[PDB]
């Protein structure tokens, strides 16, 4: 078979027939006359005023004469060359209230322009460097920063950005990466990685064809040019109705391959800004000479951004354990540990806080703060470290490849955890269906798939997005979200049983809602039996089957009082007449259990008088909690909360427990749960959560805010012992604040691993919640 008529060509061909797609070389696949026919290179990519009007020449890359309009194989700055028109970069701002698009467009197309490690930070550079790029940013719709996914490598992150989905949910969780079951790796090079068995979730290209959207081919093989892709994404925008796509994607290797060369601050990094500016100007330029730039819609979109990194800065696990040769390590700013083909424990135990200014930290995955939701997977090895920013880790010194000079390679690197500066990259959307010259705040890439979708009119596939906290990001939504229905209601009771019946083995020595509750009851959104328990000082959630609270919630002023617990209180439970006894905990089950101990949810330390405080000491207030954990919790209850409080002008906290024994993000039924206080079914917190919110305008108290809420979680593990935290001999004030930051979280995150939902009765839109309930405190801003 010809290429002949057929460069490009939308369909593919299955063999033995050849083929003349995007595609055919990375499958060996191309017709003969490949390579002469579309990968023409003659004169380059830009018009020159000696070609204008010249006598067409077939071997040119892109034409210059009389006739490349009506032919539609133009160069991008023809018109701007020999028609005197000006570049799209030089045209004043002006408004896209509606898409502008020719006669038989059904809907506005999207572009997306992906930029691998482009840091946010870069677009600090301005037009100087990348006038297109800016203006698209200052026109259009633009976030400060968009948060990648862990680990923040291009192939977890680009197929999160097609997908919605965390990388344990599908499947790429590196660059690198070994499944036990196919007894096989994933690479970069090689073709491991062109097998479909994983590559799990719905990406978008499939999504659009399932529901009759053209997507037509995203993958371009490698040696095709950047300039040759633009020329033929402006190609299939001309085709007729029935063949042009709605969807297309643009990927540049810049600036990454760079960054990694010569850091990301380096005096070199500015070239290849240039490069990449240049190729969007083609784009844009192109789009004009065809009529589309006030038609399509273009996203322009980073994977992850770049750090500075040296062989200098390198731990080598060979300093730490006496047998490195049992072990494979997948290295670098990442740590993934496994055998050869060895003890985790002794493992975990030997890497552990052995050096004074140690660069890397040791995880069993489960044990991973739960924000990055790293751990659902075969493919994620038990043993995890995270490395600190500008840190390797690697197995040996003589593990690490040299240059012939004998210094490592890279100047740069990423891969970090994701809340770190140096990892987050970039975000404008531009066009009829983006806002007009709009910042909106920072926010995660896995929200960009239900956008996409949005974009052209798709029904989103499950994902991890939550659709409608973007909505801000447009000018008309085709979504509008709705609130989840409650499943289960709960019970009011009342006094129900006297204190003689109940024999827990205690002892002690003898306007709720509106000031308790200021964005309404969460909603339960699973079967289950509870109680609705009102005090002068708290209001909880009480599960029947859980035997503790699923959430309690309450008030503090800035100007509330922290008080002592009374020496003669310090044992104090009492039984809580309007539950059952057999729906409570029993203090002997924690007398018997060396392990176990108790704390409250409600401090008694807050309690608004000696009288009410005897309310915190109520056995339904009370949580199973180690004695290593209860310095974590005592010191936030006596000490933090105050704190937030003081500074913040009143906070509402919401507390609780989360079971997650299978470390799936979700919570666990009763079957899940894997530990109990001794003797009991009193089931063990796997974390406790709080969600403490104030007003964003601070100079009002929480409890009269007329406005945006502003609010920070967290997800603390419920440990045995502090071995998380080096300095955890020390006082609290030395340690449990960073311990708390590291377990920052989303409330989002929180819903998933509660079943609750939160803010169901505001004065804002539920669009608006839902951004609130996607934010992140990241305490590096
Ligand atoms: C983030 O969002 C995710 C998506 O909503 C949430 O993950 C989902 O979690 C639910 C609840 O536990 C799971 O429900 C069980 O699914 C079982 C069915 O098995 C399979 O069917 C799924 C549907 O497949 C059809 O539809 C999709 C459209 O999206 C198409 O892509 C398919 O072609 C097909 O038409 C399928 O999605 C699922 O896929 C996984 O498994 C394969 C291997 O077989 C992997 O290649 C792939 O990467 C997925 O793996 C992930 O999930 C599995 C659990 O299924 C984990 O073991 C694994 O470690 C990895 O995390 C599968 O083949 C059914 O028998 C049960 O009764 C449940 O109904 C969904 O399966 C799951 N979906 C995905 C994509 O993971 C996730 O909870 C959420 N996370 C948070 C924190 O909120
Ligand atoms: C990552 C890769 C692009 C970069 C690159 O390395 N180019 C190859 C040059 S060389 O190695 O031959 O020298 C793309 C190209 C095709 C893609 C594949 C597609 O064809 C077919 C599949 C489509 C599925 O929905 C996703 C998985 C799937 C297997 C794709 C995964 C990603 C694939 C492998
Ligand atoms: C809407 C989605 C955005 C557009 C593209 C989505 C495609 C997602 C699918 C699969 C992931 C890989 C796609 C191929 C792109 C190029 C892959 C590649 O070879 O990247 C260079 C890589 O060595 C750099 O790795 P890093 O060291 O992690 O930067
Ligand atoms: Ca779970
Ligand atoms: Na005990
Ligand atoms: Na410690
Ligand atoms: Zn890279």
């Amino acid at each position: 078979g010809s290429c002949k008529g057929r460069c490009f060509e939308l369909q593919e061909v299955g063999p033995p027939d050849c083929r003349c797609d995007n595609l055919c070389k990375s499958y060996s696949s191309c017709c003969h006359d490949f390579d002469e026919l579309c990968l023409k290179t003659a004169r380059g990519w830009e018009c020159t005023k000696d070609r204008c009007g010249e006598v067409r020449n077939e071997e040119n890359a892109c034409h210059c004469s009389e006739d490349c309009l009506s032919r539609g194989d133009c160069c991008t700055n023809y018109q701007v060359v020999c028609k005197g028109e000006s570049h799209w970069v030089d045209d004043d701002c002006e408004e896209i209230k509606v898409p502008e698009c020719p006669a038989g467009f059904v809907r506005p197309p999207l572009i997306i322009f992906s930029v691998d490690g482009f840091r946010a930070s870069y677009m600090k550079k301005g037009s100087k460097v990348m006038p297109n790029i800016e203006k698209l940013r200052s026109c259009g719709t633009h976030a400060p920063y968009m948060r990648p996914v862990y680990p923040t490598k291009t192939f977890p992150n680009l197929y999160t950005l097609a997908t919605g989905l965390y990388p344990e949910s599908h499947g790429i969780v590196g660059n690198s990466m070994y499944d036990p079951v196919f007894d096989a790796s994933f690479h970069l090079r090689g073709r491991e990685k062109f097998n479909h068995r994983w590559w799990g979730g719905q990406p978008l290209w499939i999504t659009a064809t399932k529901q009759g959207v053209r997507a037509g081919t995203f993958f371009w093989s490698v040696s095709i040019p950047h300039e040759r892709r633009i020329l033929t994404i402006l190609q299939w925008l001309s085709l007729p109705d029935n063949e042009r796509p709605s969807v297309y994607a643009f990927y540049s290797e810049q600036p990454d391959f760079s960054g990694h060369k010569y850091g990301p601050f380096g005096p070199e990094m500015t070239n290849p800004l240039r490069e990449i500016d240049k190729t969007v100007g083609q784009l844009m330029d192109g789009l004009k000479q065809l009529r589309l730039h006030r038609c399509v819609n273009v996203i322009f979109v980073g994977d992850h951004g770049m750090e500075d990194v040296t062989c200098d800065r390198t731990e080598f696990l060979s300093n730490y354990l006496t047998n490195v040769d049992d072990i494979t390590l997948v290295p670098g700013t990442l740590g993934r540990i496994r055998a050869k083909s060895y003890d985790p424990k002794t493992i975990i135990a030997a890497l552990t806080c052995k050096k004074p200014d140690q660069h890397f930290k040791p995880y069993m995955k489960q044990h991973l703060p739960k924000r990055l939701h790293y751990a659902n997977n075969r493919r994620i090895e038990d043993i995890h470290l995270l490395v600190d920013r500008r840190w390797h880790v690697a197995r040996k010194p003589l593990d690490v490849y040299k240059k012939p000079s004998g210094k490592c390679f890279f100047q740069g690197d990423h891969g970090f955890d994701n809340k770190v500066n140096s990892m987050q990259t970039v975000f404008v959307g531009y066009g009829p269906t983006f806002k007009y010259r709009t910042k909106v705040p920072p926010f995660e890439n896995i929200e960009l798939y239900n956008v996409m979708c949005d974009l052209l009119g798709l029904k989103p596939a499950p994902n991890n997005g939550t659709h409608g906290s973007l909505n801000h990001l447009l000018r008309t939504n085709t979504f509008r979200p709705t609130m989840p229905d409650e499943v289960s209601r709960p019970n009011y009771p009342g006094i129900m049983y006297l204190q003689s019946e109940f024999d827990l083995g205690c002892t002690c020595d003898d306007s709720t809602k509106e000031r308790h509750l200021l964005y309404g009851r969460p909603a339960v959104l699973y079967r289950t039996s509870y109680d609705i328990l009102y005090h002068t000082d708290f209001e909880s959630g009480y599960s029947e089957i859980f035997l503790m609270p699923l959430w309690t919630s309450y008030t503090i002023s800035k100007q509330a009082e922290v008080s002592s617990i009374p020496e003669h209180l310090t044992n104090c439970v009492r039984p809580d007449v309007r539950v059952s006894p057999g729906f409570s905990q029993n203090c002997l089950a924690y007398k018997n259990d060396k392990q176990m101990s108790y704390g409250f949810l409600f401090p008694p330390y807050l309690s608004s008088s000696p009288e009410a405080k005897y309310d915190a000491f109520l056995v339904t207030n009370m949580v199973p909690m180690y004695p290593a954990f209860k310095r974590v919790w005592a010191y936030f209850q006596r000490v933090l909360v105050k704190k937030y409080a003081s500074e913040r002008n009143g906070v509402n906290v919401i507390s609780g427990p989360i079971f997650d024994y299978n470390y799936d993000g979700l919570r666990d039924t009763e079957d899940e749960i894997k530990q109990y206080v001794e003797g009991s079914s009193i089931p063990v917190p796997t974390h406790y959560y709080s969600i403490i919110t104030s007003c964003l305008d601070f100079t009002q108290p929480a409890d009269k805010c007329d406005g945006p809420l502003s609010v920070s979680s967290f997800i603390l593990p419920h440990r045995p012992d502090n071995d998380e935290s080096c300095a955890s001999s020390e006082d609290e004030s030395k340690w449990v604040e960073e311990l708390m930051k590291m377990h920052t979280a989303r409330v989002r995150d929180i819903e998933h691993l509660t079943g609750l939902d939160f803010y169901r009765k505001t004065s804002r839109s539920y669009s608006e919640i839902l951004t609130l309930k996607t934010y992140l405190h990241t305490y590096e801003s």
